[PDB]
């Protein structure tokens, strides 16, 4: 039962995520910093699928060996999880930068810096993974009955997770800080990302609404005064929207508005409306082209952000229950120990996470869809 599902999930991990690594290599279209991060995460998934499943299946029954080796068997999954969480945080930061500040996105994001951050986060993940090895372990604590049952020699120690790895260390430091604080920061980042996109779309629509309504009032107006009032709002909206296509269009538009305002200050309303009709051409052409490009660009950014948010949510909801039951067991010693059959089920769910990643990229991103069908 348990042995069957672990092997079944393991096989889907390699072949499922090797395509994601394969796709980034045989498709120049899908190659950027976000893909570099997600392929680092995919390499972490490859590593967990290849190694942790045999490690879990051999530690589930028992494999007596040196205490350091057994501790490594248990910390390898944790380091491959910390790598994934760091990669997800980097992805979230990349998306926030790209959407909030598109002008400086290319300036502040570079491939060399992305590779450097990937290396830094991987070695940092190794730091947490190897932290229990050095000094913080439970090797010194005797288990007489156990070591007699498995026939443990002096050098070799039996493998039993909860009694070989520091439970208090795990529950206190491993969960709280380096899981949650990344998760809370990531949630705040995603909320900020969506708020920024909504605000930007609202601002563009408001500027278009002003540049249309004021013009309509211009033809539907009279006795100057209102004309000079409306062109002031036109200038304000045009400058705000501007802050070769966009620049030249807005320069021509503000020049025409200045001409109309200068010609209407003298009191010549007929040619004031003539100049408004003159505006009506540049408005249509350049402003409509700019708006149609901007809306599609923002929609694409929002779609990418939603995809990555879904990946994050799946990661969190797959790695949450195990830690929750672990901290429940730690903080209620008087409570009866959690059932073995349920604990194994939760571990299966956690490892399942690696399988889920390629399915999202094969179902939502059309760029990966074509190349997977190619294979
Ligand atoms: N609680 C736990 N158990 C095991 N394996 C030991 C299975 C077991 C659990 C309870 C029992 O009474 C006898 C055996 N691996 C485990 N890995 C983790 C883990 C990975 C990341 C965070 O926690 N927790 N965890």
């Amino acid at each position: 039962v348990y042995i069957t599902v672990e092997l079944a999930i393991a096989v889907l991990a390699i072949l499922g995520n090797v395509l994601v690594c394969w796709a980034v290599w045989l498709n120049s279209n899908l190659q950027n910093v976000t893909n570099y991060f997600v392929v680092s995460l995919a390499a972490a998934d490859i590593a967990v699928g290849v190694l942790a499943i045999p490690f879990a299946i051999t530690i589930s029954t028992g494999f007596c060996a040196a205490c350091h080796g057994c501790l490594f068997i248990a910390c390898f999954v944790l380091v491959l999880t910390q790598s994934s969480i760091f990669s997800l945080l980097a992805i979230a930061i990349d998306r926030y930068i790209a959407i909030r500040i598109p002008l400086r996105y290319n300036g502040l994001v570079t491939g060399t810096r992305a590779k450097g951050i990937i290396a830094i986060c991987w070695v940092l993940s190794f730091a947490i993974g190897l932290t229990p090895m050095l000094g913080w372990n439970n090797c010194g604590q005797p288990k007489e009955g156990k070591n007699h049952s498995q026939g443990c020699g002096e050098g070799q120690v039996a493998c039993l997770f909860e009694d070989v790895v520091p439970m208090n260390y795990m529950v206190y430091f491993n969960f709280f800080a380096c899981v949650l604080v990344p998760l809370l920061l990531m949630l705040g980042v995603y909320l900020r990302i969506f708020l920024a996109a909504r605000r930007q779309l609202a601002d563009l629509e408001d500027n278009w609404e002003t540049l249309n309504d004021n013009l309509k009032v211009i033809e539907k107006a009279d006795n100057a005064a209102q004309v000079k009032d409306a062109l002031t709002k036109m200038r304000a909206a045009a400058l705000d929207a501007q802050k070769k296509d966009f620049r030249h269009g807005f320069d021509i538009l503000v020049g025409q508005i200045d001409d109309a305002l200068k010609l209407a200050n003298e009191g010549k309303v007929k040619e004031a409306q003539a100049a408004a009709e003159q505006l009506k051409t540049t408005r249509n052409a350049y402003i409509q082209k700019y708006l149609e490009r901007a809306r599609s660009t923002l929609q694409k950014e929002v779609h990418a952000a939603k995809s990555l948010a879904i990946i994050v949510g799946l990661f969190a909801l797959c790695w949450l229950p195990l830690h929750i039951i672990n901290c429940f067991t730690f903080f209620c010693p008087d409570c009866s120990h959690a059932p073995l059959w349920l604990m194994y089920l939760a571990i299966v769910l956690s490892h399942t996470n690696s399988v889920v990643n390629p399915f999202i990229y094969a179902y939502r991103i059309r760029e990966f869809r074509q190349t997977f069908r190619k294979i």
